[PDB]
């Protein structure tokens, strides 16, 4: 099984996923000198007045905060989207150390996490048809940075003590994602693919420019988390990211100036 160990991580994983070495895959250093403006993007719209979540589970590699998707109740469209995504969960990555965490880099700086909230395209009926294709999904990925805390980051923070080994779920309902992002949406866009096993090529990744700032003790508590299930021997869950790969054939449009 992979996962973020020295035997199992990301060098590893091109033996049991080919695609690992493809020719658009995640994450990816953002380098803001050559990305280029593309004033025919639009601005985001990000649509979670609705948004139903149901539950968050603990599955081994992160932690997911799952929504309602059978209805459009949260959703993204607009920038370089054609249609509608909706909200299926959203996690994050992150850690061991304050300097490093986020799987997306800017100029080659790492930051202390980064959140995926994770659309699939409703053209495509559900989460596992949208995967197979290769506008199949849209991920919006939000930087943390350790400094003041982000209040509604702190229901998510209180419910891991429920959810510390993997396969792990608690109830989670009532959570309003709109207080994780920023006050800005200005964004970076390119084609690319999930950045965890089966690493597939589906999707339009979309990276907000303005990271969101989390307390040091926030974080703390992400590090508490375990890799392993209950009563196997304890890995903290830290250092869950994949590291940048190679832009190859892509460009990387901003949609601000
Ligand atoms: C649960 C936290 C909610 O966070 C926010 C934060 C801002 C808004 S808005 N765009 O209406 O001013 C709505 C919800
Ligand atoms: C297809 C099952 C796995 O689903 C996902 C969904 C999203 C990601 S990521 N880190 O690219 O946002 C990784 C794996
Ligand atoms: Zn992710």
């Amino acid at each position: 099984h992979w996962g973020y160990g020295k035997h199992n991580g990301p060098e590893h994983w091109h033996k049991d996923f080919p695609i690992a070495k493809g020719e658009r895959q995640s994450p990816v250093d953002i380098d803001t000198h050559t990305a280029k403006y593309d004033p025919s993007l639009k601005p985001l719209s990000v649509s979670y007045d609705q948004a139903t979540s149901l539950r968050i589970l603990n599955n081994g590699h992160a932690f997911n905060v799952e929504f309602d998707d059978s209805q459009d109740k949260a959703v993204l469209k607009g920038g370089p989207l054609d249609g509608t995504y909706r909200l299926i969960q959203f996690h994050f990555h992150w850690g061991s150390l304050d300097g490093q965490g986020s799987e997306h880099t800017v100029d080659k700086k790492k930051y202390a996490a980064e959140l995926h909230l994770v659309h699939w395209n409703t053209k495509y009926g559900d989460f596992g048809k949208a995967v197979q294709q290769p506008d199949g999904l849209a991920v919006l990925g939000i930087f943390l940075k350790v400094g003041s805390a982000k209040p509604g980051l702190q229901k998510v923070v209180d419910v891991l003590d429920s959810i510390k080994t993997k396969g792990k779920s608690a109830d989670f309902t009532n959570f309003d994602p709109r207080g994780l992002l920023p006050e800005s949406l200005d964004y970076w866009t390119y084609p690319g693919s999930l950045t965890t096993p089966p690493l597939l090529e589906c999707v339009t990744w979309i990276v907000l420019k303005e990271p969101i700032s989390v307390s040091s003790e926030q974080v703390l508590k992400f590090r508490k988390l375990n890799f392993n299930g209950e009563g196997e021997p304890e890995e903290l869950m830290v250092d869950n990211w994949r590291p940048a790969q190679p832009l190859k054939n892509r460009q990387i449009k901003a949609s601000f100036k």
